[PDB]
């Protein structure tokens, strides 16, 4: 008759890592790292993204004629611009403070376009003749639809004095522009005044623009240039224009009607016809994992991003092919014990089999489950990367922003990886200790009533029925009832 | 007669956390996290803060007339500005490079105001008539006291040529300004020259300002604007002004007399009449704790800021209501053992009581104390947040600065929390191991002379007096003297 | 006859630290921290650094006459500028966007200087008379060699219209400048036109400069100023100048011929005549260590920089002068056991000596080696600091960049230090556990055949020859063959 202490083994191949050993096979693991994505741009929680397919943000906001998909645009979840989209400023020039505007856009989900200075209301000043072949609409020359290019009416340009005063209670995005022509010939040909200005004044704005007349290498067919400016107008303020030439004038403005906090993603992808709660520039994520490795930029309810390739937690114990039990004086595990992690095996005149010591198994699974939840949550708060854009003379800042974004990504990846390494090692030792404590509980019930074999087994000197066995498993073993019989069986 | 191994228990309710178990009760803990603050603005190490109550920094430095608390200002420890203080630039306009000046101010504890270009010395140029109702002093119109608004004297404005050359050996903060009027009417009404300039030139400064004359939505009663500029003048340099109108001229300048490295705090609080060595925008800290959770911005000798809500270290052991002793084969602790952490209990014909195994207790308290000091100090060097201000077109930078400040705050909070979790678990196992080692020391002195009971106790076969007991506690137990008697008592 | 379990000890003094104990002596350690440097500026992987000894980058690029070491400059590995180098802009002025250009330079290893607008080709416009004593060449007045100071030819300055169109397929760095004179006298004395401009236009550039004529405190003998500008010209674009005075004109430009990604180091050092694979501003590094503490800025294949003063890993075990063996029931180590870490000592009628239990020793050294490699590599990816420069009105950004660089340096130093502390403690406990497991393997072979002494030793009841000893070391010990003899020897 003999009773044995041992542990669970199965046909698992799941491997884990520790500081001291790589590729150790465990009966049970738990992967915590999402590695796949649908590779599609999807609606975010129903709400469809504004995919400015070939248009740029500038070509959307000024109303490039090739951008007639976006003249009136529904509330979007996130915006998707290409890398080098074709339909940018079609008439050459620059957009002032472009990046700080894109930044404003990251925190806006709805514009309502409204007419503020109607095209007609220019009675002097021909306002239907500012038109260029650089900006063709269906074959014939055109211009940025939300702005009007004023030129001389009957060889005269009376100094303009106009004013708009914000209502709606919303904030209003207004845009305007100045023309830098190619030479004094065109200066007088178009506005006739040899030297002109534009004065824009709100409560917080005081500018005086003046056209830089110069010959320039022509791009897109044009040697002139168009400088554009923007501003946010408070719910009850006046914008107050004045100018005697070269004035590009606002016709339409944007109401900022809902500030719902989104992003501008750079992706070459097209819309994908899906919903998801988590989007990345290269695909969407459907996952309960606490971590992913898909892409640093996300939007939605998302896993924490880390740079690992595998992130697997041990939960079970070292699976047979620090303390003294597992793969120790107990050489291997019991394929035959399925109902628990640690337990007993008995042999006697009647029976032979396995009984898992539950409630020791159960204490183990509570500790492991707590461990895992504590890992999933202790990193609840990791660095979330955001997209920030910089122009060609902000290279220092852009580099600093890069080094910063990346330093945090590296730090959190180290943290996650090393936490999982250290806790895999502690978890395997925890199983080792639970098995050793069970063996040291069985030994000390039997003392001289059985021979301690050395391999986790106790050979009984007296004979031990299934009820005597179960008394040992119970922890209620009457040593004196077998004192006598065992004593005798000693020689 | 029986001797028992066991450990200390008390009536503590202090709880701690580990990775695997939450809310475990220990005989002794040590909280390391400050959670309270006096909620007052106090003198920092005696030195009283400059609380610009309703004034803004700009309204202090240019000398708004409503800011006549700060015309001559004593050395301050730290400065306290409100959020939207009423007494800013009372005559509308803007302050050039405002934030970079506030940044300079963060590293300055004393200004000495000195007159450099006295009001009188304008002999042409009426210098007592630049005055506005926008800036009222006690009912009647006034102006920024440290600067003088020059207007035409007898329908003439001779081009100004003035020069100041720094002495004192200190650095000097000089301020000036230009007026942008509302129309050409007021341009000639005040300076009479239809078109004017200001040229400011030091060794490192070469500027040409020109008034932007334009009609603007009037705020504070004024449709004109006042642009202000500043500069630091080296101890032996010349500032060298020239202008034919619209010149706001420096009368008083600041000597930077002591650069003692402080901050500008944003708080709505009023002075509190206290001293302290650590100040936050929402209250002061009196604490020996290594960490606090009061506020990220501090000044002084301060605890490290973390975002935790509780941060408690285990020092004692699991308190009764991995190795095999505590809450193991030894079911509970001894309320009756007060003089140590681990020890013995004996029963015999004479006595019954507890004796703490000191020097095992003492090795434990040295290890725990070292552990704690190493925790307190290994985080000696955490990220210290500073206040940085940005205007409405630096939103990208401000956001980057936010994400950065916060990423470090999150990383150090994770570090502290997880360090305390891991070391609480190791500390409890350390107590478990000390108890098991004591039991394995007592067993191996007695071998067959006593029956190993299973519950931390040894039932003696031979009889054992208080001196035999103390020989076992000592570690000097003569097995052969009782060989015989015990052998016999075996059956 | 007696067999004993024990462990290795030597005459090592190497100390390590753990969370609970400082200055513990181990048989074997491994320092992982480089602490020395040759204190020299060396060729980086053969490629010699451009050491602009007394010249500044500006004085190199515009061609200060005192900078005639750098008129034609070989491909460099890294650049070395002093702190306040004497030969900067010798004629006073400023260099526009200086820092963003230095930033461009950090990613460039070769310029090829080429003439684009030859000095002769000015036929009107005296182009050999722009010369100043501020910029002396060998006693007599001179000027920036790569740029030409055009002045009036025969009391006339016909408006300049020039154009260069990039070829070579490379990117081209072009430089130019404007003169701000001291008064209208010198304005007409030099260019004769009372009011002048410069218009620079590429595809992406549209500027109109205008000389600010003002009297200024003269430095270096000059009261005038020279503002310089730069730009990168795309491989097929036109730069297109026009101006009627005050024009400093490009003669030579730079081809960006190889973009090999380097740095600009600030050091007062001179070239040192050496090669190395790792350079710091204060010296070079020759080291296999994974970490160094020399300086944060490095270039090459370099160790990770941390701020520690010592970073030593335990590999061996606690060296004699948690589990129950080392410095426990086994009081000390065996100077006499050299061939392994753990082993046996035997005494009998024939022999007396030591036998290391190899393959237990070997399992230990595999685990320790893996531990160390995992430490060396898990921090493969640490923050690499880069040098970034800022001017006197970028103090906020510079401070943010400082706090950021430093926060990462502090975080990685904490990580390394605490990892080494925790793993030193685990490594010593790992040795403790290996010794205890060996003792618990020997005990359980012998059970009653030997008396368990208490000090790691087993006193045999039966007699045990070198072959019986080796059967115990083997793990193949026949208990029944000595059952009888030992039984008898019990009394
Ligand atoms: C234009 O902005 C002005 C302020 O410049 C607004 O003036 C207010 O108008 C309402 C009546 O419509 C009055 O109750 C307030 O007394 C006015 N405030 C001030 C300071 O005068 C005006 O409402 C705005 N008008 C439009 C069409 O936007
Ligand atoms: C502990 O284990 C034993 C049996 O494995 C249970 O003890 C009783 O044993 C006596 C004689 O040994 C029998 O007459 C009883 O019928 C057994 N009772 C039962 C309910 O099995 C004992 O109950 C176990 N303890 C617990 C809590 O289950
Ligand atoms: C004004 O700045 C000038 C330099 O522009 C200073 O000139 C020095 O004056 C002292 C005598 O007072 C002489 O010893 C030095 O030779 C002068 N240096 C130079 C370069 O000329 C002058 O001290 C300053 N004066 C004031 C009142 O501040
Ligand atoms: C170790 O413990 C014992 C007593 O608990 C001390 O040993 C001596 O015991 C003998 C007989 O057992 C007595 O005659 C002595 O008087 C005891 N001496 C003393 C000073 O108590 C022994 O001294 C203890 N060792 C130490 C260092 O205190
Ligand atoms: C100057 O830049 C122009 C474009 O402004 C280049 O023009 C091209 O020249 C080649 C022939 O030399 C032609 O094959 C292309 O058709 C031209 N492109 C265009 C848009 O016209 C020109 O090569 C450049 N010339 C120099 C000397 O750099
Ligand atoms: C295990 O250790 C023993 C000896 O230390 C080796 O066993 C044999 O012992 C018998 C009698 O005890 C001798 O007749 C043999 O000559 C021994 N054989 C050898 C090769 O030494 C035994 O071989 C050892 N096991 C291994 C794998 O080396
Ligand atoms: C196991 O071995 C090495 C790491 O030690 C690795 O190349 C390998 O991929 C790991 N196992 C499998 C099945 O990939
Ligand atoms: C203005 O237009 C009318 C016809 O509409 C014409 O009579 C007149 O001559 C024009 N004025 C000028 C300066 O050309
Ligand atoms: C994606 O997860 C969501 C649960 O939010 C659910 O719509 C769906 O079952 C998952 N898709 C697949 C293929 O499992
Ligand atoms: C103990 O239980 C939970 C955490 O498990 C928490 O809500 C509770 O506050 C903790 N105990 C006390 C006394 O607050
Ligand atoms: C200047 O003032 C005097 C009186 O002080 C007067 O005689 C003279 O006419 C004034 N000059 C002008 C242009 O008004
Ligand atoms: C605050 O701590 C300081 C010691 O620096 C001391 O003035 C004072 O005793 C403490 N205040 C209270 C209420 O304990
Ligand atoms: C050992 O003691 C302290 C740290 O506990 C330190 O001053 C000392 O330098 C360490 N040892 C040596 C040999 O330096
Ligand atoms: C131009 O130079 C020639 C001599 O080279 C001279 O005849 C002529 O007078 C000069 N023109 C002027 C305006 O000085
Ligand atoms: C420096 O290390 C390199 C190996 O890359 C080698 O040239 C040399 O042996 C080392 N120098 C010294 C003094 O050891
Ligand atoms: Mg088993
Ligand atoms: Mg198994
Ligand atoms: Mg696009
Ligand atoms: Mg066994
Ligand atoms: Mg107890
Ligand atoms: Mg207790
Ligand atoms: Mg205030
Ligand atoms: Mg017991
Ligand atoms: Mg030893
Ligand atoms: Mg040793
Ligand atoms: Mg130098
Ligand atoms: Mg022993």
């Amino acid at each position: 008759d003999q009773i044995c202490i041992g542990y669970h083994a199965n046909n698992s191949t799941e491997q884990v890592d520790t500081i001291m050993e790589k590729n150790v096979t465990v009966t049970h693991a738990q992967d915590i790292l999402e590695k796949t994505h649908n590779g599609k741009l999807c609606d975010l929680d129903g709400v469809k993204p504004l995919i400015l397919r070939d248009c740029s943000v500038a070509g959307w906001l000024l109303g490039n004629p090739m951008c007639d998909e976006f003249i009136n645009v529904p509330e979007w979840s996130y915006i998707v611009e290409k890398a080098n989209p074709a339909n940018d400023l079609c008439f050459p020039g620059n957009f002032n403070d472009y990046e700080e505007l894109k930044h404003l856009l990251s925190r806006i989900n709805h514009f309502e376009k409204i007419q503020i200075i109607p095209k007609s209301s220019w009675s002097d000043h021909e306002a239907s003749s500012g038109v260029s072949s650089a900006c063709p609409y269906q074959g014939s020359p055109s211009f940025f639809r939300n702005v009007v290019w004023l030129i001389k009416k009957n060889n005269t340009y009376p100094t303009i004095k106009r004013s708009y005063n914000n209502t709606n209670q919303e904030d209003l995005l207004v845009l305007w522009g100045i023309h830098h022509p190619n030479d004094a010939a065109e200066q007088t040909r178009l506005y006739q005044n040899p030297t002109t200005y534009i004065s824009v004044g709100t409560s917080t704005l005081n500018q005086r623009l003046v056209p830089k007349i110069a010959t320039r290498s022509k791009v897109n067919g044009q040697s002139g240039r168009m400088e554009f400016f923007w501003t946010i107008l408070k719910p009850n303020d006046a914008i107050n224009f004045e100018s005697n030439g070269n004035f590009i004038a606002p016709e339409y403005a944007y109401k900022i009607v809902k500030k719902g906090d989104s992003a501008i993603m750079k992706s070459e992808l097209e819309y994908g016809n899906c919903n998801t709660k988590c989007q990345t520039p290269i695909g969407a994520i459907n996952s309960s994992m606490p971590f992913h490795n898909i892409h640093p930029l996300t939007i939605g309810e998302c896993p924490k991003y880390v740079k690992s390739n595998r992130l697997v937690l041990a939960t079970g114990l070292r699976n047979s092919p620090l303390f003294g039990a597992i793969a120790g004086f107990i050489e291997g595990g019991w394929q035959g014990m399925v109902d628990g992690w640690y337990g007993y095996h008995h042999s006697n005149e009647q029976g032979s089999g396995y009984a898992a010591d539950k409630e020791s198994t159960q204490k183990a699974i509570d500790g492991v489950t707590n461990k895992v939840n504590s890992i999933i949550d202790k990193m609840n708060t990791q660095f979330e990367a955001v997209g920030r854009e910089f122009n060609n003379l902000e290279r220092r800042i852009e580099n600093l922003n890069k080094k910063m974004e990346d330093g945090f990504l590296d730090v959190w990846t180290y943290n996650a990886e090393l936490l999982v390494l250290m806790e895999n090692e502690r978890t395997l030792d925890f199983h080792d200790s639970n098995v050793k404590n069970l063996y040291d509980k069985v030994r000390l019930q039997l003392r001289d009533n059985a021979k301690e074999l050395g391999n986790g087994c106790f050979e009984f000197y007296h004979k031990c029925d299934n009820e005597c066995m179960e008394s040992v498993r119970n922890g209620t073993y009457d040593y004196p009832q077998y004192s006598e019989e065992a004593r005798l069986k000693r020689e």
